[PDB]
C-alpha cells in the first residue's frame, strides 16, 4: 500500500488502471499517475544531466555574456515559477493546519517542482557565465516539461469541463499559470543571446557559423545551408571555405599529442611505449559520446518493428479505440526522428575525431622528421616516411568511422536474431543460415574479381606506356605512313583487356543478383521451413512483416563487419608503422655548444678537442680525434683525398653526426650549402631570401656577386621565375649558384660550405671566388670553412687544413706548406695530377551501348521490380489467409507461387545486369576505337597544341572511368530510383492519400539535392587540391632537413604545415557537414513519408486488409535508405558521366585530308631515283603567323645530291614538313613524276617516299617489328641492312639474331648505337630521299664517318636532300640551294657558290 497510500489517505485513486489509461474511448492519466511521475520525470531528467553537464562546463569555458533582456527574463520567469510552484505547498500546509487531512503527494511534488525550477534559474546563470548562447540541456528539459504539463492540462481541462465534478480554483490557476511560463521558457529558450565578451574571432572575417549557431540549428545542420546554396548559385573556391574552429587548428591539436607522448616515453624509461595508449588518452574523451549516441540509436532502431507490430494488431482488431492507432503512429515518427538525429550526431563526432586525429598525427610525423637521427632516417626510404601522412593517417582518419561497429554490429545481430526468434520461432534460422553463408561467398567473389582487376590493370599499363611513347614520336609515325599498324596493335591490347572486362562482368552480375534477391531467399527458406514443419503455424501479418523489416536491420551488421574487421587490421599495421617511426633516436642538441656572437671567450668562431664522430653507434667512427680551432673571420681550407672524411666534418659541426666523445664549440649564426643542392619549388627570388625581408640594394648586389645575372636572363620571368615542380629547367650549377646566393643573402656570421664550386666551370667559377667569398669577395670579413678540390684558388686562402682518412694530417698557411712540403705535396704532386551535364551525353553513351541492349536492360529491370512488387503483394495476401479448423487453406499454393515469382525475380535480376555489363563492353571498345581513330587521323597541329598530357588522361583516366565505373552506376542508380517508385506505388496503392502527401513532399523538398549536388563535388574537389600540398611540402622538407636545421628555420617550416593542413581541413570539414546536412533532410522526408503511410493506413482501418498496413509500413521504413542511396548514386553519376563527353571531344576536331583514296591511284613510279619539284610553294606554321615558305620554284630530274643551306630559321625544316604534305598547301604545289601529290589520299604517297629526322625515334617491341610493323620484308633484307649498318656481327652477338626486343627510343642501345640503328632503318625500308636535319652536330665525327662513306657506297645512289650546318660533309655535293627570308635566294654547284664569295661561303668560312 506505499503507492496506493500515497494518492490519497483512503487509497481510492489508484496509481494506474487500464479502466481509464488504455481500454477507453478517452484516455486520461489518473491523479496519482499526473501528480507523481508527469512531475517527477522533467525534475528527475534535469537532476541527473546537472552533474555532468555542470562537470562539462567547468571544464569547457567559452568567456563571459552580459546581462541582456533575453537573460534577465529568463531568470525572472525562473524565479516566478518557483514562486508559483511553492504556492500551492503554502496552500496545503494552511489546509493542514486548518485540519483537513491531505495526501503526502500534494506535500512532495511541489516541493521537488519547485527546487527544480530554481535549479533551472541557477543553471541558466552558470550558463550566462560560462558562455554557451543557446543551452541543449535546457531546451529539452524545457520540452519535456511542457510534454508532461501539458497532458496535465488537458486531464485538467476535461475534468473541469464536467458539469459535476469537483473543482479546486486555487491549484488549477496555479498549474495553469505553471503550464503559461513553462510554455514561454520554452519558447525563450530557442532563442540565443549575444556572443560573448572575450570572443577573439572578431578579428576573423570568416568563423565557422557552427561556434555561434543554435542548438536547433546545430543538430539539424541547418548553418551549412547557406554555404550549399551559393555553390549551386555560384562556384565554390578556397576563398569562400569558414576558418578552422579553434579546437581543430592544428596549433591547438597537435601539442596535446606530442605531450602526451613525450610523456608516456618518459614514463618507459623495457616496454616499449604503446602509440595506442597516448591516442586512446587523447582522443577518446570526445569519442565516448559516440558510444553513447550509437547506442541509443542502435537500441531505437528496433521501435520501429515492434511498432509495426503493435499497429498490424490494431488493423486486424476492430474493437479497439480509434485513437490507439494514432498513438502509434506518432511514435513511431518521433522515434524515427530522434534516431535520425542521434545517428548523425553520432556521425559528426567520429568523422570530427578522426580528421584531429590526421591533423594530430601528420604535425607529430613532421616535428619529428625535424630531429630524427641520421641512422633513423637512412634506415627507411622518403617515400615511406611521406606515407605516414599520406596512408598512415588517412586510415587513422576512416577507422573512427567503423571502430564502433565491433561492438555495435554484434549487438544489432544478437538483438535482431532474439525478436526473430520470439516473432517467429526457431525457423529463423533457416534465414539466418542464409544470410551468414552469402558472406563468404561475396568476399570470396570479391578476391576473384580482384585479380582480375589487378591482372586487366597490368595488361592496361602496356597500352598506356605505348600510347604515351607513340604520341611522343606522332611527327615520324605520320611521317612513315604507319598508323595503322599502331592502330592495330593498340586494339589487339584492347581486346584483352576487353576479354578480362568481360569476366569481370560476368562476377558482377552473380554479385549483384545476390545482393539484390538476398532479402527474398532469406524470406522464403524461414516462410518454407516455418509453414512446412507444423501445420497449426498459421502465417499471419505480424510474423511476415515484423520478420522483413528485423531482416534488413540484420543485414547491415552482417555484411559490413569483415570490412570493418579488415580496416582494424590494416590500422594496427599503420599504428605500428608510426609508432615506430615516433619512437626513433633524436639528435642530442647539446652535443653542439652553441654561443653568442657576443661572448669574447676567445678569437675562434669555432673550436674542437678530440672530437670523434660516427653515423650510428654500432658503426666504427669516421672522424677520429680532430682537434683544431677556427680564428674569427678566417678563411679555412680543408682539402684531402676523396672519401678520407672532409666531406664530413661539416655536417659533425652542424650536429648531424653522434659525437661519442669531445668537446666542440661555434659562435654566431651558422650558414650551410651542401654539396647536393636543395631547392624548394617556389620562386627563385623566394628561394634566395629564404623567408626575409627584401632589401632590393643587397639582394641586387648578391645576385651580381654571385654571377646569377646571366640566368635570369634566359629564363622567362627573371628573379621571379618559379622553379616549378621540382627543377622545371635548373641546372647543377645554377642549383649551386641559387644555394649560395641563399647562403650569402642569409647573412651569417661562420660559412660552411661543401664545395658549391664542384658543378661550377672554373670561369665563372673564379668569378664567384672572388666576388662572394675569396679575400676580396663579398663576405671577406666573415669566417669560413671551404672544403673543396680545387688547388688554384688554394693559395689565397688563410690557412689550410689537410685530412688523411678522418684524421688531421697537418694545418697551417700555404707558404708553409710548400716549404714543408707535407701532405700537400703527394696532394699537388698526385691528387692534383561546373554546370550540370547534358542529357545528350547520357543519350550518346546509351547509344554507345547500343540502344537494343539498353531496351533489353530497361526491360528487365522492370520486369525485376514489377516480380518483386507483384511477390510483396503475394506475401500480403497470404498473410490475409483465414484460419479454418486450426490450419491455413492454399498454403502449397501460396508458397509454390512466392517461390516462382522470386525464381523470376531473380534470374530477371541476373540477366539485366549481364545485359547491361555487356553493353558497358561494348560502349567502351567503340569510344575507344572512335577515339583512337579520330586521334590518329588529326593532323600534327593538333599535337603540339593540345599537351600530350590531356591525350593520356583521355586515354587512361576518363576509358577507365568508362568501362569499370559508370556500368555499375547505372546499377546501383537505376535500383535505388526504382526501390524508392516501388515503395511510393505500394504506399499509395494501399492508401491513395499518399497521392495526395507525396507531391508536396516528395519532388518539391527533394530539390534538396540541387544544393547537395552542386556543392558537394565542388567541396571534394578543394579537399584534394588541397590535400596534395601537405604531402608535396613534407617531402620537400625531408629532402633538406640539414639545411633546415642549419639554418635554424624549423619554427617556419612546422608553421607552414601546419597551414597546410588547416587549408586541407578547411575542405573537408563542410564535406562531412554537407553529408550529415542531405542525410538530415532525406531522412527526414522517410520519417514523414511513414508516418503518412501509417496514419493513413489507421484511418481506413475498416477497409484495408491488415497486410496492406504492414506491407506498406514495411517498404516506408525502406523508403529513407532508398533515398539516401539514389541521391549520392545520383550525384556519382553526374560527377562521373562527363568522362564520356571528354572521350568524344575530337570527334569534331578538323582531321587531315583523307588517307586512302582510290579514285585516282597512281602507278609504281616510286621515290627510287630521288627526284626534287616545286612549282611556287608555300607554306606557314599557322595561318595568323608568317609564311616560313615563299614561292619555291624547282623542277630537277633524280640522281642527284643536293644540301639546303641556310641561316637560322631560314626554312629548312619548314621544307622538310612540307615535302610529305603533312601541312596543307595553302598556295602552290607539288608534283613528282606527273602526279600532283597535293590532292591525292596522303597514305598513298607517305609510304612512297621516305625521311629520317635529327634522332630518329625507336618503338619498345621487337627489333624486327621497329625495321617493319608489317613484317613484309624478308630477313635477309633486314640482315642486308644491319651490315650496311655495320651491325651483323653486333646485332648477332645479342642474344637474339633477328628478334631481340629494342626498348623505347633506342634506350637498349647507346645513343652512338641509337643513331646506328636509325641508319640502319632508314637504309632497310628500301629508301631513296634522306634527311639529316642539324643532326651533323650532334653525331661523333666516327659514326658520321660511316653513314658518309655509305653515302659514299650504299647511299651513293640515293637522293639525300638534307640540311647539315656543319656541311663540310656536304660540300662534295653536285648542287646547293641556299635560301633564306623564307624565300629562295639562288642555287648552282657548290664549286662558283665557293669562288663567287657569296652568303654561302660566308656561311663556310664561319
Ligand atoms: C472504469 O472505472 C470503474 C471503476 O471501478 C470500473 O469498474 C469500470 O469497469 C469502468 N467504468 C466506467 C467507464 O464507467
Ligand atoms: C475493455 O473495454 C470493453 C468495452 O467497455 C469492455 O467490454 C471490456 O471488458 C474491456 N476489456 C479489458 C481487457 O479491459
Amino acid at each position: 500500500m506505499a503507492l496506493r497510500d500515497f494518492c490519497s489517505v483512503d487509497g481510492s485513486d489508484l496509481f494506474w488502471e487500464w479502466n481509464v489509461t488504455w481500454n477507453t474511448s478517452n484516455p486520461d492519466f489518473t491523479k496519482c499517475f499526473q501528480n507523481t511521475v508527469l512531475v517527477w520525470v522533467p525534475c528527475s531528467y534535469l537532476w541527473v544531466c546537472f552533474p555532468f553537464y555542470f562537470l562539462y562546463l567547468s571544464h569547457h569555458d567559452r568567456g563571459y555574456i552580459q546581462m541582456t533582456h533575453l537573460n534577465k527574463a529568463k531568470t525572472a520567469l525562473g524565479f516566478l515559477l518557483w514562486i508559483v510552484c511553492w504556492a500551492d505547498l503554502f496552500y496545503s500546509f494552511w489546509e493542514r493546519s486548518m485540519g483537513k487531512l491531505l495526501a503526502p503527494v500534494f506535500l512532495v511534488s511541489p516541493t521537488l517542482l519547485g527546487i527544480t525550477m530554481l535549479l533551472a534559474t541557477f543553471l541558466i546563470q552558470i550558463e550566462r557565465r560560462r558562455g554557451v548562447q543557446s543551452s541543449g540541456i535546457m531546451l529539452t528539459f524545457w520540452l519535456i516539461a511542457l510534454l508532461c504539463a501539458l497532458a496535465i492540462l488537458r486531464s485538467k481541462i476535461m475534468t473541469a469541463l464536467k458539469e459535476d465534478a469537483r473543482v479546486d480554483v486555487f491549484r488549477d490557476v496555479t498549474f495553469y499559470i505553471y503550464f503559461s511560463l513553462v510554455l514561454i521558457q520554452l519558447v525563450l529558450s530557442c532563442f540565443s543571446d549575444r556572443s560573448p565578451l572575450f570572443s577573439e574571432t572578431i578579428n576573423d572575417p570568416n568563423p565557422c557559423p557552427e561556434s555561434s549557431a543554435s542548438f536547433l540549428s546545430r543538430i539539424t545542420f541547418w548553418w551549412i545551408t547557406g554555404m550549399m546554396v551559393q555553390g549551386y548559385r555560384q562556384p565554390l573556391e578556397s576563398t569562400d571555405l569558414w576558418s578552422l574552429n579553434k579546437e581543430d587548428t592544428s596549433e591547438q591539436v597537435v601539442p596535446v599529442l606530442v605531450k602526451n607522448w613525450k610523456k608516456e616515453c618518459a614514463k618507459s624509461r623495457e616496454r616499449d611505449p604503446s602509440l595506442f595508449k597516448v591516442l586512446y588518452k587523447t582522443f577518446g574523451p570526445y569519442f565516448l559520446m559516440s558510444f553513447l549516441f550509437k547506442a541509443v540509436h542502435d537500441l531505437m532502431m528496433f521501435a520501429g518493428p515492434e511498432i509495426l507490430k503493435l499497429l498490424i494488431n490494431f488493423v486486424n482488431d476492430k474493437k479497439a479505440p480509434e485513437w490507439q492507432g494514432y498513438f502509434y503512429t506518432a511514435l513511431l515518427f518521433i522515434s524515427a526522428c530522434l534516431q535520425t538525429l542521434v545517428l548523425h550526431q553520432y556521425f559528426h563526432i567520429c568523422f570530427v575525431s578522426g580528421m584531429r586525429i590526421k591533423t594530430a598525427v601528420i604535425g607529430a610525423v613532421y616535428r619529428k622528421a625535424l630531429v630524427i637521427t641520421n641512422a633513423a632516417r637512412k634506415s627507411s626510404t622518403v617515400g615511406e616516411i611521406v606515407n605516414l601522412m599520406s596512408v598512415d593517417a588517412q586510415r587513422f582518419m576512416d577507422l573512427a568511422t567503423y571502430i564502433n561497429m565491433i561492438w555495435s554490429a554484434p549487438l544489432q545481430v544478437i538483438l535482431a536474431l532474439y525478436l526473430l526468434w520470439l516473432n517467429l520461432g526457431p525457423s529463423v534460422l533457416a534465414g539466418v543460415a542464409v544470410m551468414v553463408l552469402m558472406v563468404p561467398l561475396n568476399a570470396v567473389m570479391a578476391m576473384k574479381t580482384k585479380t582480375y582487376q589487378v591482372a586487366h590493370m597490368k595488361s592496361k599499363d602496356n597500352r598506356i606506356k605505348l600510347m604515351n611513347e607513340i604520341l611522343n614520336g606522332i611527327k615520324v609515325l605520320k611521317l612513315y605512313a604507319w598508323e595503322l599498324a599502331f592502330k592495330d596493335k593498340v586494339l589487339a591490347i584492347r581486346q584483352e583487356e576487353l576479354k578480362v572486362l568481360k569476366k569481370s562482368a560476368y562476377l558482377a552480375a552473380v554479385g549483384t543478383f545476390t545482393w539484390v534477391c538476398t532479402p527474398f531467399l532469406v524470406a522464403l527458406s524461414t516462410f518454407a521451413v516455418y509453414v512446412t514443419v507444423d501445420e497449426n503455424n498459421i502465417l499471419d501479418a505480424q510474423k511476415a512483416f515484423v520478420s522483413l523489416a528485423l531482416f534488413n536491420i540484420l543485414r547491415f551488421p552482417l555484411n559490413i563487419l569483415p570490412m570493418v574487421i579488415s580496416s582494424i587490421v590494416q590500422a594496427s599495421v599503420s599504428l605500428k608503422r608510426l609508432r615506430v617511426f615516433l619512437s626513433h633516436e633524436d639528435l642530442d642538441p647539446d652535443s653542439i655548444q652553441r654561443r653568442p656572437i657576443k661572448d669574447a671567450g676567445a678569437t675562434n668562431s669555432i673550436t674542437v678537442k678530440n672530437a670523434t664522430f660516427t653515423w650510428a653507434r654500432n658503426d666504427p667512427p669516421t672522424l677520429h680525434g680532430i682537434t683544431f680551432s677556427v680564428p674569427e673571420g678566417s678563411l679555412v681550407a680543408v682539402v684531402g683525398q676523396v672519401g678520407c672524411g672532409k666531406s664530413s666534418l661539416l655536417s659533425a659541426l652542424l650536429a648531424e653526426m653522434d659525437k661519442v666523445e669531445g668537446h666542440v664549440t661555434v659562435k654566431g649564426s651558422v650558414a650551410y650549402v651542401p654539396q647536393q643542392a636543395w631547392i624548394q619549388n617556389i620562386s627563385l627570388r623566394e628561394n634566395i631570401l629564404f623567408g626575409r625581408q627584401l632589401q632590393e640594394r643587397y639582394y641586387k648586389a648578391v645576385v651580381e656577386a654571385c654571377a646569377l645575372l646571366p640566368d635570369l636572363e634566359i629564363l622567362p620571368s627573371g628573379d621571379r621565375t618559379e622553379i616549378g615542380e621540382k627543377g622545371v629547367n635548373l641546372s647543377g650549377g645554377q642549383k649551386q649558384r641559387v644555394s649560395l646566393a641563399r647562403a650569402v643573402y642569409c647573412d651569417s656570421d661562420v660559412y660552411l660550405l661543401d664545395d658549391p664550386l664542384s658543378a661550377v666551370d672554373a670561369h665563372v667559377g673564379k668569378h664567384i671566388f672572388e666576388n662572394v667569398i675569396g679575400p676580396k669577395g663579398l663576405l671577406k670579413n666573415k669566417t669560413r670553412l671551404l672544403v673543396t678540390h680545387a688547388i688554384s684558388y688554394l693559395p689565397q686562402m688563410d690557412v689550410i687544413i689537410v685530412m688523411s682518412g678522418g684524421k688531421i694530417s697537418e694545418m697551417g698557411s700555404y707558404q708553409e706548406l710548400l716549404a714543408r712540403d707535407g701532405a700537400f705535396a703527394e696532394f699537388l704532386r698526385t691528387y692534383a695530377s561546373t554546370g550540370q551535364v547534358k542529357l545528350s551525353v547520357y543519350w550518346d553513351y546509351m547509344k554507345a551501348i547500343g540502344l537494343f541492349i539498353s531496351f533489353l536492360s530497361i526491360f528487365l529491370f522492370l520486369c525485376n521490380h514489377v516480380a518483386s512488387l507483384v511477390s510483396n503483394y503475394w506475401l500480403s495476401l497470404w498473410t490475409d489467409d483465414p484460419i479454418v479448423n486450426g490450419t491455413q487453406e492454399h498454403t502449397q499454393v501460396r508458397l509454390s507461387v512466392y517461390g516462382a515469382l522470386g525464381i523470376s525475380q531473380g534470374i530477371t535480376v541476373f540477366g539485366y545486369s549481364m545485359a547491361v555489363s555487356i553493353g558497358g563492353i561494348f560502349a567502351s571498345r567503340r569510344l575507344h576505337l572512335d577515339l583512337l581513330h579520330n586521334v590518329l587521323r588529326s593532323p600534327i597541329s593538333f599535337f603540339e597544341r593540345t599537351p600530350s598530357g590531356n591525350l593520356v588522361n583521355r586515354f587512361s583516366k576518363e576509358l577507365d572511368t568508362v568501362d569499370s565505373m559508370i556500368p555499375q552506376v547505372i546499377k546501383m542508380f537505376m535500383g535505388s530510383l526504382f526501390n524508392v517508385i516501388g515503395a511510393c506505388i505500394i504506399i499509395l496503392l494501399a492508401t491513395p492519400m499518399a497521392a495526395v502527401i507525396i507531391p508536396p513532399l516528395g519532388l518539391i523538398y527533394f530539390f534538396v539535392q540541387r544544393f547537395y549536388v552542386a556543392s558537394s563535388r565542388q567541396l571534394k574537389r578543394l579537399e584534394s587540391v588541397s590535400r596534395s600540398p601537405v604531402y608535396s611540402h613534407f617531402n620537400e622538407t625531408l629532402l633538406g632537413v640539414s639545411v633546415i636545421r642549419a639554418f635554424e628555420e624549423q619554427e617556419r617550416f612546422i608553421r607552414q604545415s601546419d597551414l597546410k593542413v588547416d587549408e586541407n581541413q578547411k575542405a573537408y570539414y563542410p564535406s562531412i557537414v554537407a553529408n550529415r546536412w542531405l542525410a538530415v533532410r532525406l531522412e527526414c522526408v522517410g520519417n514523414c513519408i511513414v508516418l503518412f503511410a501509417s496514419l493513413f493506413a489507421v484511418i481506413s482501418r475498416h477497409s484495408l486488409s491488415a497486410g496492406l498496413v504492414g506491407l506498406s509500413v514495411s517498404y516506408s521504413l525502406q523508403v529513407t535508405t532508398y533515398l539516401n542511396w539514389l541521391v549520392r548514386m545520383s550525384s556519382e553519376m553526374e560527377t562521373n558521366i562527363v568522362a564520356v563527353e571528354r572521350l568524344k571531344e575530337y570527334s569534331e576536331t578538323e582531321k587531315e585530308a583523307p588517307w586512302q583514296i582510290q579514285d585516282m591511284a597512281p602507278p609504281k613510279d616510286w621515290p627510287q631515283v630521288g627526284r626534287v619539284e616545286f612549282r611556287d610553294y608555300g607554306l606557314r606554321y599557322r595561318e595568323d603567323l608568317d609564311l616560313v615558305l615563299k614561292h619555291i620554284n624547282v623542277t630537277i630530274d633524280g640522281g642527284e645530291k643536293v644540301g639546303i643551306v641556310g641561316r637560322t630559321g631560314a626554312g629548312k625544316s619548314s621544307l622538310t614538313l612540307g615535302l610529305f604534305r603533312i601541312k596543307e598547301s595553302a598556295e602552290g604545289e607539288i608534283i613528282i613524276d606527273d602526279i600532283n601529290i597535293a590532292k591525292i589520299g596522303l597514305h598513298d604517297l607517305r609510304f612512297k617516299i621516305t625521311i629520317i629526322p635529327q634522332d630518329p625515334v625507336l618503338f619498345s617491341g621487337s627489333l624486327r617489328m621497329n625495321l617493319d610493323p608489317f613484317s613484309q620484308y624478308s630477313d635477309e633484307e633486314v640482315w642486308t641492312s644491319l651490315e650496311l649498318a655495320h651491325l651483323k656481327g653486333f646485332v648477332s652477338a645479342l642474344p637474339d639474331k633477328l628478334n631481340h626486343e629494342c626498348a623505347e627510343g633506342g634506350e637498349n642501345l647507346s645513343v652512338g648505337q641509337r643513331q646506328l640503328v636509325c641508319l640502319a632503318r632508314a637504309l632497310l625500308r628500301k629508301t631513296k630521299i634522306l634527311v639529316l636535319d642539324e643532326a651533323t652536330a650532334a653525331v661523333d665525327l666516327e659514326t658520321d664517318d660511316l653513314i658518309q662513306s655509305t653515302i659514299r657506297t650504299q647511299f651513293d645512289d640515293c637522293t639525300v636532300l638534307t640540311i647539315a650546318h656543319r656541311l663540310n660533309t656536304i660540300m662534295d655535293y653536285t648542287r646547293v640551294i641556299v635560301l633564306d627570308k623564307g624565300e629562295i635566294q639562288e642555287w648552282g654547284s657548290p664549286s662558283d657558290l665557293l669562288q663567287q664569295r657569296g652568303l654561302f661561303y660566308s656561311m663556310a668560312k664561319d
